[PDB]
């Protein structure tokens, strides 16, 4: 019998310590997305097959749109292009059991069908149009100020006015 | 009678703070180059053209080539493609009197010539192969271990392989 793994960012906007975001990953209805992301939090898996460690320690969100979603997670290449999971360079889809129906959702960033590493989002709105596209695999539990404050450095282009790092990152 | 200006960066690496930067800038030599340098560690000219803020806080060295230099300073971009002076867009090349004939020295980066705005970079060697083709406008004197180990972030293709962020900048 196994719990939802709790996972945390702690962030900074602009060179400062704003605060933590707390993750709860549905590790009962998607576990190989759920686990990849716990894994990449705590680089429990040491140096991936780009040479990187497989960590979302110093990433940032390279792509944060108002009124929608801020997308991070690219360690490899920091700025949308990277990113490996810990199954490889790509994943499939894993199920798309749960909808995009409320903020603050966890869901796999892509460049369409079943290419999953590491760049994740989070949304700040309904987004069910990304339902059967993205696969959501957890939510925050805490810190969704924290995740308007991102946002709030977002652009409608997805381009920051501002860079927002994951500073540190673990389970908890 | 006028006394070179002193900055400073706050440095961070990977999320964590290792230390500060400072910089002595040769306005006796490149006054009009040195003094956006200046005005852009201290954020005093307020927003920019583009609508950003005109300061240095919070940007990244997108750009790390080690026995080479690092690059940053595009706070409007935050990946090499942009950046503003407080003269405008662009401004000229001042002049070439000082060459990178040494270690740790301050110089401007540019797509040719009189390119210049708001990014700059450090060399951590000689490279008097840049001389006539980028100003040199101030030195860093103090923090050089700083500079060195985010050079040890750095790829030959220039790809950062970690996150160096000024979390902090202004004018001693």
């Amino acid at each position: 019998m196994l719990k939802r793994p709790k996972t945390f960012f702690d962030i900074s906007i602009r060179g400062d310590k704003v605060g933590k975001i707390v993750f709860e990953l549905f590790n009962d209805i998607v576990p190989k997305t759920a686990e990849n992301f716990r894994a990449l939090c705590t680089g429990e898996k040491g140096i991936g097959k780009s040479g990187m460690p497989l960590s979302y320690k110093g990433t940032m969100f390279h792509r944060i749109i108002p009124q929608f979603m801020i997308q991070g997670g690219d360690f490899t290449r920091f700025n949308g292009t990277g990113g490996e999971s810990i199954y490889g360079m790509k994943f499939d889809d894993e199920n798309f059991k749960v909808k995009h129906d409320k903020p603050g959702l966890l869901s796999m960033a892509n460049a369409g069908p079943n290419t999953n590493g590491s760049q994740f989002f989070i949304t700040t709105v309904e987004t069910p149009w990304l339902d059967g596209h993205h696969c959501v695999f957890g939510q925050v539990i805490e810190g969704m100020d924290i995740v308007k404050q991102i946002e709030s450095c977002g652009t409608e282009s997805g381009r920051p006015r501002a860079m927002c790092m994951v500073t540190d990152c673990g389970e908890m």
